[PDB]
């Protein structure tokens, strides 16, 4: 009973989280996941500022009201070669990664490891934060509040 959460550097407080390295987070689970990081889904303006500080990914993820990919460099296989905050327009499906926003993070690029999930609640799941450098932090808990997500 295990969940890996792969996390990025923060840029103006915004970061990306993949669950088990596959698109697998619903919109309700995304909100709950950010809440466990004492974070919220980013607004578009928060994401645009993060972009301006150096944030880009090659993965779709939830922000408050849309599913997006922040892009700095044009890449054919990431967001159809777009730059800027690319907004997903047409999709059949409902499960993506998520972005999260932590107001207490540093203002620009913070590529230090994440070593806590401060607002997880009591539960039976081994939750492991996995940083890009491989650094790992594990705890027993839960973050999902909707039955449909579990
Ligand atoms: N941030 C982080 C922390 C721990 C593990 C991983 C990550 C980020 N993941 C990025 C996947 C991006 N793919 C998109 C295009 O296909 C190859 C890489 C790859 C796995």
């Amino acid at each position: 009973n295990q969940i890996d959460l792969n996390v990025t550097c923060r840029y103006a407080g915004v970061f990306h989280v993949e669950k088990n390295g596959r698109y697998s987070i619903s919109r309700t689970e995304a909100a709950d996941l950010c809440q466990a990081f004492n974070s919220t889904l980013p607004t578009m303006d928060q994401m645009k500022l993060a972009l301006s500080k150096g944030f880009e990914t090659c993965r779709y993820g939830f922000i408050e009201g849309n599913v997006v990919i922040p892009r700095i460099h044009p890449n054919a296989i990431c967001a159809a070669n777009h730059t800027g905050v690319y907004i997903l327009v047409t999709s059949n499906t409902s499960h993506y990664d998520t972005y999260c926003f932590n107001a207490s993070a540093p203002p620009e690029e913070d590529c230090t490891s994440v070593t806590d999930l401060p607002n997880s609640f009591d539960g039976p799941v081994t939750i492991t934060i996995v940083n890009r450098d491989g650094t790992r932090y594990s705890k027993k808990g839960e973050y999902r509040t909707h039955q449909e997500d579990i």
